[PDB]
């Protein structure tokens, strides 16, 4: 996968150090993130670093210019997508860890949360995939939707994350999608992508965590 558009953020260093885009381009390759002939591969140990304000490590990308630049971008300039394809071979204790999210830099709200998150659970042998949107920029909570499940360990899915530039939000995997027409208080917020593996658990043995392998992964704003 095309790394000219990421940063990212990895569990080591206190706080949570960010690679660089640059960094990230010069073949960057550690325990938490390789690229693999299968694609990309991530690795986040449940007891790994946090950033700033948050509580759970992350082995997460971010994006941005292929200046290094963070970029965050209103819906209505053009068509926005994130395209992947993964299979998950590990989880934490607690079994689910954010996968993919559109955030929101929060430039023209009070906060800087995702518009929506996806959420991969393993429940006993099978992984479902939930989408936890939230319906305006300031709203406290998000609603969840299960767009698959029957998804164990090593099987690979994929997932399609995006706004038209009309303000249509489309979310799926494997084709199995939800739909939904932004309010307008979406229209003037900073949006940007990030995929990866950012964890929702934080405690348990260094030998505990999130693993994933991303065969693909492109985004476009066309």
């Amino acid at each position: 996968p095309d790394l000219s558009t990421w940063n990212l953020t990895i569990p080591q260093g206190r706080p949570a150090i960010t690679i660089s885009t640059s960094q990230l381009q010069r073949d960057y390759r550690s325990d938490y993130f390789q690229r693999t002939a299968d694609g990309i591969r991530f690795w986040v140990p449940v007891n790994g670093s946090h950033t700033r304000n948050s509580e759970f490590p992350r082995s997460e990308l971010r994006e941005t210019l292929s200046s290094g630049r963070p970029y965050n971008w209103r819906y209505a300039r053009a068509d926005n997508w994130l395209e992947a394809t993964l299979r998950i071979e590990a989880v934490p204790s607690t079994r689910r860890m954010i996968i993919g999210q559109i955030h929101s830099d929060g430039s023209n709200s009070g906060q800087a949360a995702p518009l929506v998150k996806l959420l991969y659970q393993l429940r006993l042998d099978q992984g479902r995939v939930q989408a936890l949107v939230r319906e305006r920029p300031d709203d406290g909570g998000t609603r969840a939707y299960t767009l698959m499940d029957g998804i164990p360990l090593g099987q690979p899915f994929s997932y399609r994350i995006g706004v038209s530039r009309s303000g249509l939000l489309s979310v799926s995997v494997n084709g199995s999608a939800l739909e939904q027409q932004l309010d307008p208080q979406w229209a003037y917020q900073g949006l940007y992508f990030k995929a990866g593996l950012y964890l929702q658990d934080n405690r348990g043995p260094s030998s505990e965590g999130g693993r994933a392998t991303f065969s693909e992964l492109r985004v476009s704003h066309q």
